[PDB]
């Protein structure tokens, strides 16, 4: 029990240096980078829990942030407090925006359309469902359907705490769509990020406090079976899929107890692994990027595009380096 703690919670391990040759601090961001998802040109948005949704056109040679204006009547601002996020691209080239909300004490995933030429995000649904009490990241497959990490079986934040301490393991991925919301996988100590294959074929969940990426092949009528499992010494957290080759791009917290209970001056360090030839027998794991912290805290996710990485944080700040 003071046992399953120190492994849940990673609470020895400190980080061999892995280091980019030139890695620049993103300007404009200092609260939190927790999700980004880059689109086929180029765009990048990244979530920020204001809360706020910021774009980066990772085709200029520095890119400077900017923050996405919302509008629309669907949506209380206010109390918007994004967390995971994701993307669907429609036949006519419509670009859909789905950001998990965290208003208050309860759990809703947003559905925006992006406008390039206004920079903006056209609110356009609020969906909430019994089977989505804690969603921690989804993925979607088009504009009202994803697959969606709840991260803690309860909403009530005192109860999600001794859930968790408990070691009670009920966490749940729900497919969620107009006409049909099931539990497609259940029982994870912690599951959060999520992504799919390029081709649709594979769906990928970390599982954060149990160190480990579960590969499940998704069906055409959208049910998950268990394919293969990865563990690591780390606590993963959000993933990202490269288009091209399909790789797992994936933000880690190498120690657990660093992240959860925080201590600025012992500050959670970043670690980012990418996998490649994830369904063969030996799939190839590399740290491609790892510090303890005296540039960048808190790693949740990164990923690259034209051989740049962009690397966020639960609540510091962003990294952007050359590979
Ligand atoms: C699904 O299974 C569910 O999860 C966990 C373990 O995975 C089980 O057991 C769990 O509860 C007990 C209750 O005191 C904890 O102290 C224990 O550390 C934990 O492993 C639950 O009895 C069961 O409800
Ligand atoms: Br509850
Ligand atoms: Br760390
Ligand atoms: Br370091
Ligand atoms: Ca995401
Ligand atoms: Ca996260």
């Amino acid at each position: 029990q003071k046992s399953s703690f120190q492994t849940r919670f990673n609470v020895h391990r400190e980080v061999t240096p892995v280091e980019l040759p030139n890695c620049n601090l993103v300007k404009g961001i200092d609260n939190g980078s927790e999700d980004l998802e880059i689109l086929p040109n180029g765009l990048a948005f990244i979530s920020s829990g204001s809360g706020k949704i910021l774009l980066m056109d990772l085709n200029e040679k520095e890119p400077a942030v900017s923050e996405l204006e919302i509008i629309g009547n669907t949506l209380d601002i206010s109390s918007f407090n994004p967390q995971g996020i994701s993307t669907f691209i429609d036949d006519d080239n419509t670009v859909y925006l789905l950001v998990v909300n965290q208003p208050g004490s309860s759990s809703t995933v947003e559905v925006f359309k992006f406008q390039e030429e206004e920079k903006s995000l056209l609110h356009l649904k609020t969906i909430r469902h019994k089977l989505l009490p804690s969603v921690n990241d989804i993925v979607a497959v088009g504009p009202e359907h994803f697959y969606a990490t709840n991260d803690h079986y309860f909403i009530d934040p005192y109860l999600k705490s001794w859930e968790m301490h408990l070691g009670l393991a009920w966490s749940f991925v729900t497919y969620y769509s107009p006409n049909d919301v099931r539990v497609v996988a259940e029982g994870f100590d912690f599951a959060n990020g999520i992504n799919i294959s390029p081709d649709g074929k594979y769906v990928y969940i970390a599982e954060l406090l149990a160190h480990k990426i579960h590969v499940y092949e998704k069906h055409a009528n959208w049910t998950l079976t268990p394919l293969r499992v990865l563990s690591f010494d780390t606590l993963v957290d959000n993933i990202s899929v490269d288009p091209v080759t399909g790789d797992l791009w994936v933000g880690c917290h190498p120690n657990g107890m660093r992240i959860f209970f925080y201590d600025a001056e012992n500050p959670p360090g970043s670690e980012v692994l990418r996998i490649q030839d994830i369904l063969s027998e030996e799939p190839k794991v590399t740290v491609v990027y790892a510090e303890n912290g005296t540039v960048l805290q808190g790693s949740t996710v990164a990923a690259v595009y034209k051989g740049k990485l962009l690397i966020g944080t639960v609540f510091h700040k962003a990294l952007y380096c050359d590979l």
